């Protein structure tokens, strides 16, 4: 942990300290104790105070007294020393002055020219920097070359023959955690390729023809069309999960980038089916250089799946076997960033050499070719490691205390998980934007999901947006206008309430065109919340309608809560707009922002449907099938729960805004009720594209994150009636595909603006006498002569969707929709589901009849 540092050096000439004569002490050898200083200077207290530039950047110290540093002081020399200020003694946090004096916008990393190669490293506090060249990926150091410094930037220019060498920086710098000037070996923060485990940086030209698959430069011409961000659907997928169990893929490609180049596999046939039905984007879990998995496959440990398959469904033996090797197996979600700009070595066929670059590109190209754009899960909010030691620490090894956020005592913030980054610092902001550009241009990535976006400054998000949009096919080989951004706008810990500045929270990102996950519709549909009691029911898990026995109040309470969830869901169905007006369950008209969650938050908060990512499931927390298996009454058949799964995914698939699906939603995927399977190996994360199993009942999930819920898991996992058969899995997939086809059969499901939604979208089952467990959504198009709106749909003039979660058939009379030519959607008329085909419309009364646990879409044809 970093020492006590309650003072801030914010500008070349200002130090901030919240004390009630102050002196500055410096030691280039780090030889101070409490003595041992080489230099000292008195700081004259500032009358005016801290400049606006400082307080805007570091709001949390706006009350700190200001102390002026004499202009005769050699600040550039001092920031390379061990420093303390005395009143009481404490260290100083330097990011402010480092930015003020050494903000750098020139090239970083390697730059290639015809006859030379240059290296640039930002290390403003270092006393010395050299580059070490190695004999390949595993050989010894062959040569050391000193770099020269200019305003905090170290560089050297060498011959073009430096190309394809391996290197590391040797950085001599004071490390507060060790209270010593240490000589550290570090990779290039601007690395474009690495040896196994990033032990060395590969000095490769990312633009070289030999690193490009055939037709790579023309990929823009092959990319799937995207008319509007409102046409986006997203499928969230882990790279290893995808092919780890796919026997149709060669053993040598399974689990990595190459598996996507196998178009004839069950996995890729699965994705093509979804893609052909309308799915537009595949969101891949972290695929950059992260820690937690050895790049060297021959170091991997595996369990015997044939053996674990013989253990009882609710036994603790499976998780014991996995946990025993989980630190050295091939598996991890990958949320442990080391270097952002390089593909993960473990996902390549060979961690050394060009394969990781070539195969990543082959992956994007393959996905593009089957109609899918690629989204990267980016994790700019924190680092796997900090400190001077370890192969997993890079940034904080080179410029200690700068890239990571720290508290007012100088301790590193860990709220994100560990080693939070400080995007509010100039060079952190730059690195993030440079990285995004790297993936967009060098890998033609189509979009980005931002992990913990609330931990990132909004100005970083907005500049990245403008930088990405500026990319053109003629200048950069990619159309930046089609690149889509979204993230987790969660507001918590040290960044909450704009404490470190305007951050990327849900509320702050309203009106930015950048999406954020809608946790309101998620919890309203499933019930409860990721941290509450697992048995808390929701709109689609039996609240009021089908009590699961867990006491949740009298029926009056549960019915009221159900109606409340219904309101929240409907606001979400209309793009979760802050200004959309809904007739609430009380009969009162309310804007989306005036309808509140149980904890006082505005339900609707966006300025556009494209700012809303509607979801009911994701990689974190329980899968859709598992959450439903836990919250619904145990008496239900798996056949009924299968229909419940489909209702949930259909609520997303037919909502205004951007639907988000967790890989497996469509096939009843289970993790044996694992709520946090980040380290649960292939066993608990199994994706089965033979459709013979869904991975339910493969033992209690790892105790680390699940033990407290084991008692409720065991009875369900052991019950044969909870497990679906192939027939169920295939049925869910067929119905999922049909609902996707319906979304893309009419533009009406995908309105692009708030004005269009306010004008065309109406909910028909509202008020105090609303029918519980039913949502009716109508969407109008231009009809008759002199229409008050444009005509968007050539085939239909009106669409009505009925979500019926009641266990029984319902008849909804909508007089406003009488005397119209509604028919069940042609997709459902020809459905393999015999239930939905019993849906009906009655023109005389405008009565819609919809079977239990069914979503029926009715259309009014134009012809
Ligand atoms: O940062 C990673 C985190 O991101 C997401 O979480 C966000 C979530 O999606 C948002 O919706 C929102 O959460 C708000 C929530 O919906 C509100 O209801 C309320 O929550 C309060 C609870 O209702 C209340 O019960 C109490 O909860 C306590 C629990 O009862 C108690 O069990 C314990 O919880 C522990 C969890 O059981 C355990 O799983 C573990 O949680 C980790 C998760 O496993 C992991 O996935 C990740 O969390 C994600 C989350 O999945 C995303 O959806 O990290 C978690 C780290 O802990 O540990 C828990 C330890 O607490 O404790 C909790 C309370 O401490 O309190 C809460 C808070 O009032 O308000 C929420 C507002 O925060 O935002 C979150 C992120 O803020
Ligand atoms: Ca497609
Ligand atoms: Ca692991």
């Amino acid at each position: 942990f970093m020492p006590d540092a309650r003072a801030y050096w914010v500008t070349s000439d200002l130090i901030a300290w919240n004390v009630g004569s102050v002196c500055l002490y410096a030691s280039r050898a780090a030889a101070m104790s409490l003595q041992g200083y080489d230099s000292k200077v008195e700081l004259q207290p500032e009358s005016a105070g801290l400049p606006e530039t400082v307080t805007q950047k570091f709001p949390f110290i706006s009350s700190y007294r200001a102390f002026r540093v004499p202009s005769s002081v050699d600040v550039a020399s001092l920031v390379k020393c061990q420093l303390v200020v005395a009143s009481d003694v404490t260290g100083l946090q330097l990011p402010g002055v480092l930015d003020d004096m050494f903000a750098y916008t020139g090239p970083l990393g390697a730059v290639f020219s015809e006859d030379s190669v240059s290296l640039h490293l930002w290390a403003p506090t270092a006393q010395g920097v050299s580059v070490c060249f190695f004999d390949g990926p595993a050989g010894p150091a062959l040569e050391t070359v000193q770099l020269k410094e200019s305003n905090g930037v170290w560089s050297v220019t060498g011959p073009r023959e430096w190309e394809n060498r391996y290197y590391l920086y040797e950085v001599d710098v004071y490390h507060p955690t060790k209270a010593q000037v240490l000589k550290c070996l570090a990779g290039d923060p601007y690395a474009r390729s690495l040896s196994a485990n990033g032990a060395r940086t590969w000095l490769v030209d990312i633009n070289n023809e030999t690193l490009k698959p055939a037709s790579w430069d023309e990929l823009a011409d092959e990319k799937p069309k995207l008319d509007s961000f409102s046409d986006i659907t997203i499928y969230e997928l882990h790279i290893r999960d995808f092919s780890a169990h796919d026997g149709t893929v060669d053993s040598d490609s399974r689990g990595g980038f190459r598996a996507f180049a196998y178009q004839a596999s069950a996995g890729m046939e699965h994705l093509r089916k979804l893609s052909d039905a309308g799915l537009t984007h595949v969101h891949l879990l972290p695929s950059f250089h992260f820690a937690g998995v050895d790049d060297i496959k021959s170091n991997w440990k595996f369990v015997d799946e044939c053996e674990l398959a013989t253990f009882p469904p609710g036994s603790d033996m499976q998780q014991a076997a996995v946990v025993a090797i989980q630190e050295e197996d091939p598996y991890n979600w990958g949320y442990n960033p080391v270097l952002w700009g390089v593909p993960k070595g473990s996902y390549a066929s060979d961690p050394d050499g060009p394969s990781r670059i070539i195969e990543y590109r082959q992956m994007v190209q393959a996905l593009n070719r089957i109609g899918l754009r690629v989204v990267m899960d980016v994790v700019y909010n924190h680092l796997d490691s900090s400190g001077p030691c370890g192969i997993s620490s890079v940034l904080d090894k080179i410029v200690p205390g700068y890239y990571v956020r720290r508290d007012t005592n100088g301790q590193i913030e860990n709220s994100a998980a560990m080693n939070n980054t400080a995007s509010e610092h100039f060079m952190v902001d730059r690195l993030i934007v440079d990285d995004l550009l790297n993936w967009a241009v060098n890998y033609k990535v189509d979009g980005f999901r931002f992990d913990l976006m609330g931990h990132i400054m909004k100005r970083t998000m907005m500049r990245a947006k403008s930088a990405l949009q500026s990319l053109t096919t003629d200048a950069h080989g990619v159309d930046g206008s089609k690149i889509y951004l979204y993230g987790e706008g969660w507001d918590f810990a040290e960044v909450a309430r704009n404490q470190r500045g305007i951050n990327g929270s849900q509320l702050n990102m309203s009106g930015t065109g950048i999406g954020s996950f809608n946790d309101r519709i998620r919890d309203a549909i499933n019930g409860g919340n990721p941290f509450g009691n697992p048995l808390q029911q929701g709109f689609n898990t039996g609240l009021f309608l089908e009590p699961n026995g867990f006491y949740q109040g009298n029926e009056a309470d549960t019915r009221r809560s159900l109606a409340t969830y219904a309101d929240q869901i409907q606001i979400g169905l209309a793009g979760n707009l802050r200004d959309y007006v809904l007739i609430s369950h009380t009969g009162e008209a309310k804007k989306g922002s005036e309808i509140h969650t149980f904890d006082g938050l505005p339900v609707g908060y966006t300025a556009s449907p494209i700012e809303t990512i509607n979801y009911v499931s994701a990689h974190d927390n329980e899968t859709l099938f598992d959450v439903i298996s836990v919250k619904t009454p145990m008496i239900l058949s798996v056949d009924e729960r299968c229909r419940i799964n489909h209702l949930a995914s259909s609520m997303m698939a037919l909502s205004q805004g951007i639907p988000f699906f967790h890989a497996g939603d469509e096939i009843l995927r289970s993790k044996s009720i694992d709520r946090d399977s980040y380290n649960s190996g292939d066993w608990f994360n199994k994706l089965d594209f033979t459709y013979e199993t869904n991975n339910w009942g493969v033992g209690l999930p790892p105790s680390e994150k699940n033990e407290d819920n084991w008692p409720l898991m065991k009875p369900r996992l052991e019950n044969p009636s909870f497990k679906p058969a192939k027939g169920h899995i295939l049925a869910a997939l067929d119905s999922f595909v049909d609902i996707l086809k319906i979304r893309y059969s009419s533009p009406l499901f995908r309105l692009s603006t708030a004005n269009d939604i306010k004008q065309r979208v109406r909910f028909h089952n509202t008020g105090p006498s609303l029918v519980p467990g039913v949502i009716v959504m109508g969407i109008e198009d231009a009809r008759g002569e002199s229409p008050e709106m444009a005509q968007l749909d050539t085939n239909f003039s009106y669409v009505v969707t009925v979500f019926n979660v009641c266990p029984h058939e319902v008849s909804m009379d909508i007089p406003a929709l009488a005397s119209m030519g509604f028919e069940l959607h042609p997709v459902q008329v020809n459905s393999s589901d015999t239930l939905v085909r019993k849906s009906a419309y009655e023109a005389a009364t405008g009565r819609f009849t919809v079977p239990g646990r069914t979503v029926s879409v009715f259309v009014e044809p134009r012809c």
